[PDB]
């Protein structure tokens, strides 16, 4: 792809984080802690899952960023509406305001309803995410495999400002402690 010139500097919004997450000083990395991280509750925090939003809001234009997923067993990545549900149980779908892909149990899937199987020959260590607001497109790229396309959501109905979306996943196995990291431009 040739989307690299739309690169944006994303930072994580601490206030939106699940209370078990640990965000680095530079707000560019996040991981699952082994306990509650001693923060007050608020209406923005994702309560049920290890999720956090980017601070940036997008309502126009073309945006691109990259995320490091090295040695993780489970994660979700993409964008979501600013007004997505924070509390309780929900599925990741465009109907609920999410445009995402994930790794789970050794398979990659796009967060459609129902979910779509992805075909990845080279397990990615870094993912590129491209949003074209006006076109209604969210695309995912395999940076480890020379930028090859993973998935495109088209005919997106954003219906609001968009925020970068992250889920570090649970660590029931002891094999998923590694962070998500926003990669430098
Ligand atoms: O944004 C949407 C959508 C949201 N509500 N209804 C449709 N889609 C992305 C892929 C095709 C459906």
């Amino acid at each position: 792809h040739h989307h690299h010139h739309h690169m944006v500097h994303i930072t994580l919004d601490r206030n939106t984080a699940n209370s078990w997450l640990i965000i680095s000083k530079d707000r560019r990395q996040v991981r699952m802690g082994d306990t509650h991280q001693n923060v007050s509750d608020n209406k923005e925090r994702f309560s049920n899952y290890p999720m956090v939003l980017g601070a940036q809001r997008f309502s126009s234009g073309k945006m691109y960023w990259e995320v490091d997923v090295t040695q993780k067993e489970a994660w979700d990545l993409g964008v979501c509406r600013d007004s997505v549900q924070r509390k309780g149980q929900f599925s990741l779908s465009p109907e609920n305001g999410f445009w995402t892909i994930w790794l789970w149990q050794d398979s990659y899937e796009a967060g459609t309803s129902p979910q779509t199987t992805l075909h990845i020959q080279v397990p990615p260590c870094q993912i590129g995410i491209f949003v074209d607001y006006e076109a209604g497109v969210v695309s995912f790229y395999n940076i480890t495999d020379h930028g090859s396309l993973i998935y495109t959501f088209s005919e997106c109905v954003f219906a609001g400002p968009l925020r970068p979306f992250f889920n570090v996943g649970f660590n029931y196995s002891g094999g998923n402690a590694a962070p998500l990291k926003l990669c430098p431009l």
